[PDB]
C-alpha cells in the first residue's frame, strides 16, 4: 500500500502525439479551432456515446466547460442567469461566470436538495455527480421541466456512467466533463460540454470572446464570453491518452467497482449512486457511519469535497464521513484486498 | 502569399527532453517541473526586474483575469477597473465585465481626461502591437490619485522604456503567449506583478486553494482554474530557446524599413520608446477613414473599439491597418507592400 498513486501513471505516445500534431505542422494552426479538435470531439462523441441531440465542445479545462457553458447561454438569452450549486461540490460552480451563484445542501442521494430552492428566485441549478457516482437524474429532469429551470449536470468526474440506457452526460440541457491529469480520462488539461444543440454556436463563439467568425470585420465581442477554447495541442495528447487507454480505464474502473461493491469492510456503505451497471469513478468514495479524521486511515486517502458553504448540514456529514480511495488502472486486486482488511480493522477500532 | 505569423514547428527531440520531468513524476500540471523553467526562462530574457514576480497562465486573458481576481481577493473587494476603448475584448470580461470603458487620446492610450468624475480603483492602459504610451505620465497619475496601474502588453513583450522592459512599469502587465504574437506557441500568457501580490495571484490560478493551509485551504469566489499546463510550458519555453533573439532583431528590423520609407500619407503608429519596438503587426494611420478590402494583400484592423462611441479610438479603427510582421517576411515582401500602400495612397 506503499507504492498507491492517485493517478495511474501517463506517459504521451510520442510517435502517436507526433503524427496527430503533424497536422499543425503542416497549416501552422495549432489553436482558435485547429486541426485535432474535431478529431477529439468525434472520438468523445463516439467513445463516449454522446446523442446526436448534443454538441462535444472542447474547452481548456472543466471550469472553462462550466464557465464556457453559462457564458454561452447567458450571451444567448440575453441576461445573467442565477444559477443555484450544490454545496457539495468542487469550487468552479461558484466561480467565473457563477461567482454569484447561490449554494445550497444536498440531500442523502449526493445531489442539490430540490426542497431548498422552494421560495428562491433562480434560473437553473447545477447538480454535481460526485466522483462517477450518479443522482436520480430523472427526478432533477422532472422538476426542472416543471418549473421551466435550466439544468447542468457537473460530470467533471463522471464522463461514463450510464443511467437507464445512456451516458449520463446526455442527460439535462448540458453536462460538463474534465480532462485534468487528475481525472481517469484526464490528461494534463481539459475539458468538455455536452449541451442542447439550440446553444451550440453561441457558446463555441463564447469560447473566442463572443467572436463569431461568421461575421468577418462586423463581429462583436460579448462581455459574458472569454479565451475558453481548447488548444490542438492539449487535444493531441487527451485524444492519444484515449485512444492508447479508454477501453482499459473503463473496465478496470468497473472491475474495482465491483470487488468494493461484494466486499464492503463493515460500517462503511458505497457512496449513493443510481447507475444500474458499475459507475466508472475518479475514487472509489465509501461513507463510514460516523465522522472520522482522514489521519486514522493508514494509506493514500482523501476527502472530497470540502464543503463550499460551510453551513449546509448533509454536505457537512458526507465531507465528515466520507473516504475517498485511489482508483486507477495501476491498481492490483491485492492492493484492492489489503485496503479492505485495513477499513475492517479501522471499522474495529472506532 | 504572405502570412500573419511565422511558420512554427517544435523541436521535438528539445520538448521531449523537457517533458521528460513531467514523465519521470507523472506531474504534468498543477505547477509540475516545468512552470519555473520557462517563468525564469522569461525572466532572464525579457529582463524582468528582481521586485516582480513572473506567473505563466493558460492565456492572455487568464493572465489579465487572474491578475485582477488576485488583487481583487487580496483587498477583499471587487475592483473597478477602467480600461481603453481601443483595445481587445479581454479586459471587459471575466471579473472585469463590468469594467468602465473609456476613449484614448492621440497617443494610443486611456485618456486620463476621461476619469476625472468617476469613481474606480484602477486603470488598464494598452500599448498597441508593441509600441508603447508615454509609461510615466501613467505611472505618475496613478500614484498623484492612488490607483491600480496595469499594462495590457499582450502584444509588447520586449518594448523598451527608459532603458527597460515596459513589462516593469505599474503594479503589473500582462502578455501573451497565444500562436498569433510573435513569442507565441499554441496558447498561453504571463503575469509581471510587484511581488506584494505574487502569492495571492499564485494561489488563484488555483480557485484560490492554498496547498500550504492543507484541509483548512479555502476557495475564493474571485479565482477560478488559470494556470498554464506544463505541457503548454514545454512548447513555449522550446520555441522562445530557439527563436527569441532572432524574433527581437528581425522584427525591430523590419520596423527599421518601414521607419525609413514610409507610404506617402502613412504614419507610424504613435509609440513613446526611443527604440525601435518589437512589433505583432506593423500599425500604419492613413490621413483618412478607409476600408480593409481596399488593401490587395493579408491585412487587419485592430482593435475594433469595444465602445463604438470612443471618437478617437473609432477614428484610429477606420485609420489603421496592421500588416504582418513575422521572421519569414523578406525585405523584398517589405517593399511590395509599401508599393502597394503608395499605389493605395495614389488612388485614394
Ligand atoms: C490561431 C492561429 C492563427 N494563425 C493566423 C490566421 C490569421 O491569418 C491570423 C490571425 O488569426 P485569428 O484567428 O484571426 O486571430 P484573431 O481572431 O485574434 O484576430 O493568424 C495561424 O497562422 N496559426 C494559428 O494557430
Ligand atoms: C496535477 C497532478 C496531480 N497528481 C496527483 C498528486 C495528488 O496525489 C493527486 C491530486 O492532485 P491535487 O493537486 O491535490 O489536485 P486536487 O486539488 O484536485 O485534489 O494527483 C498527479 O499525479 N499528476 C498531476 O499532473
Ligand atoms: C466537481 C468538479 N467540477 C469541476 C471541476 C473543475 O475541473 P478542472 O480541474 O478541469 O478545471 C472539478 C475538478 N476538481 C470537479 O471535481
Ligand atoms: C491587447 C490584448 N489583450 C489581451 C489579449 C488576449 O490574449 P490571449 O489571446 O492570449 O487570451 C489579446 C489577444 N489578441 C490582446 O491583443
Ligand atoms: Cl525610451
Amino acid at each position: 500500500l506503499e507504492k498507491l498513486t492517485w493517478v495511474s501513471e501517463k506517459k504521451p505516445d510520442w510517435s502517436n502525439v507526433q503524427k496527430l500534431i503533424a497536422a499543425c505542422e503542416a497549416t501552422n494552426q495549432y489553436t482558435n479551432i485547429g486541426p485535432i479538435i474535431s478529431q477529439l470531439e468525434s472520438f468523445i462523441r463516439d467513445s463516449f456515446l454522446i446523442e446526436e441531440s448534443k454538441a462535444v465542445i472542447v474547452t481548456s479545462n472543466g471550469t472553462s466547460a462550466l464557465h464556457a457553458l453559462v457564458g454561452g447561454i447567458n450571451r444567448q438569452l440575453g441576461r445573467e442567469l442565477k444559477f443555484v450549486t450544490q454545496s457539495f461540490t468542487f469550487p468552479s460552480s461558484n466561480q467565473g461566470p457563477l461567482k454569484d451563484s447561490i449554494i445550497v445542501d444536498i440531500d442523502e442521494d449526493g445531489g442539490l436538495d430540490l426542497n431548498a430552492v422552494k421560495n428562491i428566485e433562480y434560473d437553473g441549478i447545477i447538480v454535481t455527480n460526485i466522483h462517477g457516482n450518479v443522482v436520480d437524474i430523472n427526478k432533477y429532469v422532472d422538476f426542472c421541466m416543471n418549473h421551466n429551470k435550466l439544468l447542468i449536470f457537473d460530470n467533471a468526474a463522471t464522463g461514463y456512467t450510464f443511467y437507464l440506457g445512456k451516458n449520463s452526460c446526455n442527460y439535462g440541457h448540458a453536462s460538463i466533463i474534465s480532462f485534468h491529469h487528475t481525472k481517469p480520462f484526464g490528461f494534463g488539461e481539459g475539458g468538455c460540454i455536452i449541451v442542447d444543440r439550440l446553444y451550440e454556436n453561441n457558446i463555441r463563439i463564447g469560447l473566442n470572446f463572443g467572436l463569431d467568425n461568421s461575421l468577418g470585420e462586423k463581429s462583436q465581442y460579448s462581455n459574458q464570453a472569454s479565451n475558453y477554447r481548447m488548444c490542438d495541442l492539449n487535444a493531441a495528447f487527451i485524444l492519444s491518452y484515449l485512444q492508447n487507454n479508454y477501453k482499459k480505464i473503463i473496465n478496470r474502473h468497473s472491475e474495482i467497482y465491483e470487488i468494493y461493491k461484494n466486499n464492503l469492510p463493515k460500517r462503511f456503505k458505497l457512496f449513493p449512486n443510481h447507475s444500474k451497471k458499475n459507475p466508472v469513478c475518479s475514487s472509489i468514495c465509501l461513507l463510514f457511519d460516523k465522522p472520522f479524521r482522514l489521519d486514522k486511515i493508514p494509506f493514500l486517502s482523501r476527502k472530497y469535497y470540502k464543503p463550499l458553504d460551510l453551513s449546509s448540514p448533509v454536505s457537512l456529514d458526507f465531507y465528515q464521513r466520507i473516504l475517498c480511495i485511489p482508483c486507477n488502472i495501476d491498481l492490483t486486486d491485492r492492493q484492492i484486498y489489503e485496503i479492505i482488511g485495513v477499513l475492517n480493522e479501522f471499522a474495529d477500532k472506532n
